[PDB]
């Protein structure tokens, strides 16, 4: 699985969360999102393949993932307390982070 696969795993699990009926279903999908985000964070996106590994752009990319992972953790805390609707709303905001931090490097 590569970065493109990781991104599409995030997309599929966002759909799972949107369609979910219970906290356990949301938790499972957030787990897969967290795993895919950890995998993606270690990749080099195509627009940064020539850039220095410590370039500001590569920092932006990796830090977008630390922010995304922290937000996934906040959503996991909600679904671990049974707060399904709150967790689903939080998952929607994960789209904003993904789009603003990461998409420009794909």
């Amino acid at each position: 699985a590569d970065l493109e696969d990781n991104w599409e795993t995030l997309n599929d699990n966002l759909k799972v969360i949107e369609k979910a009926d219970n906290a356990a279903q949301v938790c499972d999908a957030l787990t897969k999102m967290r795993a895919a985000a950890l995998d993606a964070q270690k990749a080099t996106p195509p627009k940064l393949e020539d850039k220095s590994p410590d370039s500001p752009e590569m920092k932006d990319f990796r830090h977008g993932f630390d922010i995304l992972v922290g937000q996934i953790d906040d959503a996991l805390k909600l679904c671990n307390e049974g707060k399904v609707k709150e967790a689903q709303a939080a998952a929607e905001q994960l789209k904003t982070t993904r789009n603003a931090y990461i998409q420009k490097y794909l």
